[PDB]
């Protein structure tokens, strides 16, 4: 689509630090790359800025997660490519395509998909590959080197992957529940063979109410569960109730919906979610 060689590089737009730091991983300094969502705040309901627009509107890019992830805000994600006049698979590519969606509990139609693939490494290298060829689609005078960062990432992701199937296999089958205020784990849990449990499914319905709190409390005072965790991306007021509730310490911040701050262990999605695994597995051992 793009002769980037003979004018400027191609402008890429994200929705969010995970998808970005992923395309950064695969485009290098080939591209002009703009990250919408703010590290640390939800992409599940943001309020796009100017900035966003500009950006969104003089993208030749657009990266999105898909499956019910930017919807909130009354479709946030869509109503900014509608007022940037852009075109799904023309302009704007969802990045989890070709996962195995898992929907929300007792849900199964489109629409109701749990958004949280990239928590399985499996998916996050999908998510690059992606990112990849639509890279090398509308900038194919750059494909080999775009090719040539996939594979060596994909292959870090891949060994990290491998590598993390072996690391709940000593927890206790009654300290063996990853506890966070999103219900963000579910393909987590399925890759990796830990359940999970939350306060609130999605962070689109009602944040962390004192029923969904007395919920969970009740729920793990049935327990053996040694930690909880807490993620960097929303309010951590519910969890610490719910911790003081039970007496179960919040062993560490963990990352969800975002990478840490540039300079912090997390900033980037191998980092993340190889801290993830490490705490989480320290976290279930006490
Ligand atoms: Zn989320």
């Amino acid at each position: 689509k793009k002769d980037t060689t003979s004018g400027q590089k191609l402008k890429v737009v994200a929705t969010n630090s995970i998808i970005a730091d992923i395309t950064k991983n695969i485009a290098g300094d080939k591209i002009d790359l703009h990250s919408i969502v703010p590290i640390g705040q939800d992409p599940h309901e943001y309020e796009p800025l100017p900035e966003d627009v500009k950006k969104t509107s003089e993208a030749d890019l657009i990266f999105y997660n898909g499956i019910n992830l930017e919807t909130g805000g009354n479709a946030w994600f869509t109503k900014l490519v509608e007022n940037a006049k852009k075109t799904e698979n023309k302009d704007y590519f969802a990045v989890s395509d070709g996962v195995d969606v898992i929907y929300l509990e007792g849900q199964n139609e489109k629409g109701k998909e749990d958004p949280h693939a990239w928590l399985n490494l499996e998916n996050g290298i999908i998510f690059a590959k992606n990112i990849a060829k639509q890279l090398s689609a509308k900038d194919p005078n750059n494909k080999e080197f775009y090719e040539k960062n996939l594979k060596e990432y994909t292959d870090k992701l891949d060994k990290l992957d491998k590598e993390s199937k072996d690391k709940f296999n000593k927890i206790p089958a009654e300290k063996k529940l990853i506890v966070t205020s999103e219900g963000a784990f579910k393909y987590f849990s399925k890759a990796y063979g830990v359940p999970s449990a939350y306060i609130w499914e999605i962070n689109t319905e009602e944040e962390g109410t004192p029923e969904q709190i007395k919920t969970l409390v009740e729920k793990l005072r049935q327990t053996k569960v040694p930690s909880l965790f807490v993620e960097s991306s929303v309010d951590d007021r519910p969890m610490k109730t719910v911790s003081q509730d039970t007496n179960i310490p919040i062993y560490a911040q963990i990352f969800t919906d975002s990478i840490a701050e540039q300079g912090k262990e997390g900033d980037s999605y191998y980092s993340m979610m190889k801290y993830n695994l490490d705490k989480i597995a320290e976290g279930l051992a006490k």
